[PDB]
């Protein structure tokens, strides 16, 4: 009849309409499925790689310590070079400075030595003199002695005459 | 009735399965619909991880890069301080050994100049009885002459007797 | 005397004998004429009475003979009236043999009668009892078919299913 | 003499005239004689006559009484004779409108029973198709409560669904 035959319709609509839903459903599930496995592998691939990453990260941070301790040990070397320079050139600017005064006084030292050498030869040539002329003096008084006498004598003599 | 039931049970069995399938197919769409989105937020939060992973990574390297310019020319720069300390050393012990120097030359000379004016002074006395003697001698000599020529003199008068 | 009274003795004889003679004829005569005269009246007496008889003969005959003219023809005619009456018993047995018959047709014309009314009132009733029947028939086949019609409409519509 | 003379011719006269008369009478008296004779004899014939004609009156009288019986009864039969040939027309009428109408009864008696035998195979007729109707009315009537059933479920069945 007219409304079996519509219910037959309506019953016909209703299975095609969920085959329909379903065929759609389905194929959108897949692709969601396919996506959500390419999305897990990519976010697998990304954690190792950051893994590595970490692990570089903290190498890389001790290699940086080891590097700043030495490069600070590298600069204390250096102001201590620079200023040994300058050190250097202090003390040789003093160095020079004693020394002439060194050579100075030894050219000083040596003028004096000639000086008291001279003043020995004097004395030594003075006593030679001396004792040469004390010798002859004794010689002389002795002699002038004995012919005072014999004058005198020989006066007394001529004077009973 | 007869075939007229089973018909509309099968019927109905096809749209109920149908319906199901739908249901079923469009629920977990759904869920992997949910489970797609949490990973790519989840993902895309480990992505910025790892770029700025990557950022510290390449600040880390440049500065290990210009760290290790000191850390290998440490050694050197140590080595140019040692010699330079051992200048340092070498014109200190030179600017003591001339201190040294200094005070044994000064030691030196004060004697010397002592000893030059001891000298002095005996040289001093010594022409002083030089000059005393020379004349006591000189007066004795022309005593002597005198008297001897007067004796002379006598003794030849006697002779015209 | 003598002859004288002879002769008149023969004379008065023979007178006498004449005169007697006379005298007894004319008395015989006389008695005979009477005598004669007595049987001619008897015999017209008698005369008269033949002529009677022989009237009356005659009479007599002519009566015999127009008796006779009937008397003859008596057996005739009770011939005659024998026949007549044997065909009046003839009608009169026919009549009787009519008037049964006539009775015997008119009662099996009633009861012919009332077997026609009969049949016709028999006839009338199952007349109204086949036109109810044939009613009911048309009726009940019309609402056969439509049932029927709608039952396999519905089946077939449950075919396209 | 004269008187005696006289006298003689006195006798003899008287004695020729008893003669004379007695023979004169003679003659009468044989003639009426004669005539007494033959009127005796004719008397006699005509007696002896009359004798014979009373006998042939008796004679014709006893027969004229027979002939009158006889007569007599054949006018009776004659007159029956009459009287039964009119009652044999008045039969023979009376046989003939009792005749005409015993054919009538008879055809009308036929025309009833032809009334009756029509009405009664219309019975027959009816009977038969009665009964025909009647077994199709139970089949039909099977027919539709099995149908009208049948589609009634039919309906209970699609309307659960």
């Amino acid at each position: 009849m007219d409304k079996l035959r519509e219910k037959i319709n309506a019953a016909r609509a209703e299975t095609d309409e969920a085959v329909a839903r379903a065929e759609a459903a389905e194929a959108k599930l897949k692709e969601v499925e396919l996506q959500l496995s390419l999305k897990e592998q990519e976010y697998e691939s990304l954690s190792r790689k950051s893994e590595a990453a970490e692990s570089q990260l903290e190498e890389l941070e001790e290699e940086t310590k080891q590097l700043r301790l030495k490069a600070d040990n590298e600069d204390i070397q250096k102001t201590e070079a620079e200023q040994l320079s300058r050190k250097v050139e202090l003390l040789e600017e003093e160095l020079e400075t004693n020394d002439k005064l060194l050579r100075e006084t030894t050219e000083k030292m040596r003028q004096t030595d000639v000086k008291a050498e001279h003043f020995e030869r004097r004395v030594q040539s003075l006593e030679r003199e001396r004792d040469d002329m004390e010798q002859k003096l004794e010689e002389m008084t002795d002699k002038y002695t004995k012919v005072k006498a014999e004058l005198d004598e020989v006066h007394q003599a001529l004077e009973d005459l």
